[PDB]
């Protein structure tokens, strides 16, 4: 049994390969789940210095910390202590693909992520490869049921210097370990930031803000 | 020269071609611009009674209806009189693809809508063809420049008969026909309901609420 | 009742809309069915001059004219004299899509194409609106039964000037209006030439080469 | 140096993740590189036995065995002894993507590959997770250069339990360690074979023949 805390900590670890170069990232975060806030501080332990936009990472570092209206079933929280597993797929606009796939555990007040991310295609002149990304724009997701499962929809945009952007569809399906109640379909709001970095982000630090919803009407 | 008052009338013409059948719709409306709230009647006047689920056509029915908060620039609303055109990719989750393209005129007090709508490749026992859908569930589009026009990128849904919803992601493309302030990244929540039908959709009432807003954070 | 001769005719009418301009074309042709060969004329008679490459126009202008081994069922040939209809989805590697839609019929030995062709998303500074291609490659399509309709996959390439190519899947539902006997997995090896055109293709002729096989080994 | 031999061996290992199970297989298989024949013996290491179907893997178990004509450059036979990478994205119809990515070098007369696997998406009921592939259709794939390395692009089918198909689209981008001399469009026509599988296909063989050519007309 779980009773989720006003504060809890995350621990990280993700396997990657984009444009065939492997990499680890080691990550410890804190937030307060009820809040829909957290942090997390990373390290590239294996595969530095990594040679594609950061960027790129950056969503596949929590869902537990979404603020959740009590009218609305909380699909994450209910999932502990068993927890839930999630894969993505992104599909950006000039063809690159990521995969992404994942398991969340919880031991102690500390969630475990366990995490997959494969990129390819990406343009070896593009944005992702020429390191030209500056932070995700706020977005806004649709959250639902389907297949027993839960899915997200978002369609994302990564700033890109000169001022324009540079889309990503992402679809994401959520998978609970243990039976918990579906909600209706709802949104989430979104603010990812990359808070600090070092100079070719072995070192970075992140947050984001989500709070579910249903629509204003 | 134009100023758009806060009650305006529209009148649409469709033509459509669905799995091959042709059609054609005659529609008039009015709304309330800068409160971003508006309904149509619409007329099936050639192609009736539909043999496809006449909610695919209830997106493609007025963008100077939106609440435009005085720190966003309204694309739609600065480009009268001229006015602008959009275009619109819509795939379905089942492999159906809609095509739209459309002008938008200012001829007195009402806005003239000419739209063509192109659907392909709906499964014969998809909810489009056995006419199982349920209207579409309220949404958050992104909206942001691109190549000295607009972009709106919004993950739809379908409510379907058992419950269950059937997902379409929208590309628009907004081009106004002359020189307008471009706004930054942004959101528009919408809200579309078929207000009243009769028994094989010729005759159709629908409304749509649609207000643009920044992150909440 | 049809036999199909060794010589046929051609006509065809066209409605397209490609980036918002509306356009007729129409066409008288002629080939042999059983050697897989045929040639059209073809005249814009609304729209001219096309402000768009003309070649995305080619292959919407002819399925009895491919040659058929006698060991594979020949779907289009055996649908006469009531025909069938095609729906097509053109997915171009820089986002553009079209749709298109047909209807074939028989009258005498005259073949009957009635198409409707939707364009969406070209960008302006891409090779389709700049008029910078320059015919496509030869292709591969492979055709096989599903819901008890026909379908042909093929990845096409546009050559553009600078030597490069520019790709575009085409997915294609083929519909015979009478039963019909479905043939099983096959290839249609395809080569479409267009062979003469005035400055601004108001006047073009085309030929096509189309012979149907199974996988060599 | 290399001249690769008319008969050489290949070595292999693959890391894979699919709906979140991980496993990893070892091959060891031969072939006739001028002839386009090549066979593999597979052995799942870890994650045995797999819950998905194996026919997935298949295609992505070996460049240098396509029998090039003379006149069309061999981008992979050329790229010996420094050798190429791939990376494929697989596009089934049901909404699952697979992202593929592989290193291809050579120790002595034997091929070594090293290949990482990441499948996302695949609906419980689908083909895939309920294990009712049938092995893949023969398939023709374009061949074309793009940004100085190779692209290829294949419709792909695979046969399922009451005879139907499933497809996927496959899009792979080849890339030479080393400078070598591209050809022009092309194709390669493949048929690929599972030839012998224990029960939970813990044990797989498997042979390809392709052949590269130029249009027939």
């Amino acid at each position: 049994m779980s009773l989720i805390k006003d504060q809890m900590t995350t621990k990280l670890h993700l396997e990657g390969t984009v444009n065939g170069h492997y990499f680890e990232i080691e990550g410890n975060g804190q937030g307060e789940p009820y809040e829909g806030k957290q942090s997390m501080k990373l390290v590239v332990t294996k595969g530095a210095p990594l040679p594609f936009a950061y960027d790129i990472l950056l969503p596949q570092h929590s869902k537990p910390f979404i603020k959740y209206p009590a009218e609305i079933p909380d699909y994450y929280k209910q999932s502990f202590p068993e927890g839930f597993s999630w894969e993505r797929i992104m599909k950006f606009e000039d063809g690159a693909v990521c995969t992404v796939s994942q398991h969340s555990s919880l031991k102690g007040n500390c969630f475990v992520y366990d995490v997959k991310f494969h990129g390819v295609h990406f343009p070896l002149d593009g944005p992702v490869m020429q390191k030209k990304t500056l932070g995700w724009e706020p977005s806004t997701e649709r959250i639902y049921p389907r297949d027993g499962m839960l899915r997200g929809d978002v369609p994302m945009a990564l700033k890109v210097e000169g001022g324009g952007n540079y889309r990503c569809d992402f679809k994401t399906v959520y998978k609970a370990k243990k039976s918990v109640k579906l909600p209706e379909n709802h949104f989430v709001d979104h603010r990812i930031v990359m808070t600090k970095h070092d100079k070719d982000y072995t070192n970075v630090e992140q947050a984001e803000v989500a709070v579910a919803r249903n629509s204003p009407f």
